[PDB]
DNA sequence: CCCTATACGCGGCCGCCCTGGAGAATCCCGGTGCCGAGGCCGCTCAATTGGTCGTAGACAGCTCTAGCAACCGCTTAAACG
């Protein structure tokens, strides 16, 4: 993914591992990043690696 | 036996072919005069040197705004085949 693309409306239910490989200015971007996945009716436990 | 015409060799004069010494034209050398260029001298004024002083600009500091790299998203009119 590009970070500051498409917005929220993006639906990723089958992913469980987030990597930021680079880090934003702001921390609501990278907030709404690895949200695309950690959403309401996520059956695994999430994990973000920076 | 003597005179007289007769054909034949040729002393002298004139013209033609071959070679030698004197003079004239030419090239080289030495002395000398003139043009281009280089060196020297005289004036002479502007560059040089020394000192003084004002200030132009470099430097530092603070504040605000334009630019820039790289990304997005939507519209739509322009570019392209």
């Amino acid at each position: 993914l590009s970070t500051r693309a498409g917005g929220l409306g993006i639906n990723l239910m089958t992913a469980d591992t987030v990597v930021i490989f680079d880090s934003d200015w702001n921390p609501q971007a990278d907030l709404q990043a690895m949200a695309r996945a950690h959403r309401i009716g996520q059956k695994n436990h999430v994990m973000v690696y920076r």
